[PDB]
């Protein structure tokens, strides 16, 4: 029940509502031509019927709140909102290229170089709410993007929190993360590590193909990650190994850092393309020598 | 896209569906006619295509298993079953007073005797169940349906888990239970006192007219749960009251059984009506002497 265009009566631009791509929460999600600078974007789009309560309605805004004071290159880029009766619309930055889910759904387990390349996006982006003392708290395949250039954009910040004051433990978190780290588990209070443990299982995921911690049901899966079951595969190197084993840790004053992640010897003793062929999209990249 | 009669080819006989009556779950559900007999049934129908998994396959299973395994006089009665190739149909004894939901919506908080009255069916009922090494783990007011003579029948066993051996903790439950219990929630290993739990929360709720751990938010609420955060208006009688403190305890070995329920002074010191006016419905009924 959505209306073809879409008007911003406070920055006056309207509009034209394009295709559908994806959904997530109570939010679908279309791109949209500016219809005048013709330009195009990605419009998140909510039905004010699913937000009839206040708490809903809070978690709404405090994602636009997060959002919206956000820009970095490696984060998928705030450009409006505004609502109508019926609908919340918000315009972001359009990634051409989907999400890592998607790639992954089509080459499972990556190149070496691929992770690096790939992970360091994630980092320098996590690097930077990091330092803004934003965690993402759900940072998982689907919500990374890719653009044009298959550059990384994180994606999606409906579960993202702000931290208030140094030293603050994050209670509860209103939702369920896929990747979700130990410590939201045992209900003991999260703070920025939380994401630390979500990359540990990107990771994990971009090299061995599959999720750290998959079972047929999710309940056995929080179990495993509560009791820490899981193993890494003998044929990924021991160099990616121990970073994913230092990620994925269940206390998590013992994971690294977002900011002294890149050191990691896995970056620095390793190759690191500049840019990927967009074949690498469907092809394992070779990275010859010419 | 559910067929308007529908057949078992096996026990022979088909169903005329009738009108719509609620749905839980992957389960919408309607009134349903013998057609030949014309006798009148409730019909749970669940379409195959939410049950594309084996894990979601089992969970439905298990609960044909376990409710067809069960007669007596408060629980709904199972009458079979039978599968096309989109759906599953379940034909149950039919609840013509709906549950003990819309009643709640209706009174909000509700007279002593007629809390006793309907209580003592619930523990009946429960009694039952406990007895034969099952759990209903999600007793709540709109699992407690009311057939004609306002007689409880508990409903709804998708989360009903089988005892299989003495001294078994059951260490995780695939679902969201209403009135769930702090036990589970410490994901620390349960087994019956998860129902007296659940008792406990609907005595409350009946007597109070709202639930013991009401919060906007849900993790707010199972934190108030784990730290067994209450409390009981003043109003409320003081022999009330306390076996409610008794089922209301985040340690299960000092619950009271299914079994020692009855014998509270709560029921036993109590005037316990030996039926209700329909009345009562929508009247508080006075029970008055001629
Ligand atoms: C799991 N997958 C994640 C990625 N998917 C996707 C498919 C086609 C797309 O446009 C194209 F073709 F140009 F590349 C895009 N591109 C895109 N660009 C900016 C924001 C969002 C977005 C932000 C959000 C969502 N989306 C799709 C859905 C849920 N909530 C969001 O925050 N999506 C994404 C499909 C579903
Ligand atoms: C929350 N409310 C619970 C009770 N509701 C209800 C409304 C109208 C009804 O028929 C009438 F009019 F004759 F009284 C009934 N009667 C009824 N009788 C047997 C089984 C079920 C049943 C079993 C199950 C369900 N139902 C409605 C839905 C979910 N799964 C079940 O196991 N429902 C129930 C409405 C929703
Ligand atoms: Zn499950
Ligand atoms: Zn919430």
């Amino acid at each position: 029940e959505i209306p073809e265009v879409l008007v911003d009566p406070r920055s006056r631009r309207r509009y034209v509502r394009g295709r559908f791509l994806g959904k997530g929460g109570f939010a679908k999600c279309f791109e949209i031509s500016d219809a005048d600078t013709k330009e195009v974007f990605a419009g998140k789009i909510v039905p004010k019927s699913l937000l009839l309560k206040p708490h809903q309605r809070e978690k709404m805004s405090m994602e636009i709140s997060i959002h919206r004071s956000l820009a970095h290159q490696h984060v998928v880029g705030f450009h409006g909102f505004f609502e109508d009766n019926d609908f919340v619309f918000v315009v972001l930055e359009l990634c051409r290229r989907r999400s890592l889910l998607e790639l992954h759904k089509r080459r499972k387990a990556l190149t070496e170089p691929e992770a690096r390349y790939y992970l360091r996006q994630i980092v320098l982006g996590c690097q930077y709410l990091h330092r803004n003392r934003v965690i993402h708290r759900d940072l998982k395949l689907g919500n990374l993007f890719l653009n044009e250039d298959l550059e990384v954009k994180i994606g999606d910040f409906g579960l993202a929190t702000k931290v208030e004051y140094d030293g603050e433990r994050k209670k509860t978190l209103c939702g369920t993360p896929n990747y979700i780290a130990p410590e939201v588990l045992s209900k003991k209070g999260h703070s920025f590590e939380v994401d630390v443990w979500s990359i540990g299982c990107i990771m994990y995921t971009l090299l061995v193909g599959k999720p750290p911690f998959e079972t047929s049901c999710l309940k056995e899966t929080y179990l495993r990650i509560k009791k820490n079951e899981y193993s890494i595969p003998k044929h990924i190197n021991p160099v990616a190994a121990s970073l994913i084993q230092k990620m994925l840790q269940t206390d998590p004053t013992a994971r690294p850092t977002i900011n002294e992640l890149l050191n990691d010897e896995f970056f620095t003793s390793g190759y690191i393309p500049a840019r990927l062929p967009i074949t690498c999209l469907t092809i394992p990249p070779r990275f010859s020598i010419a």
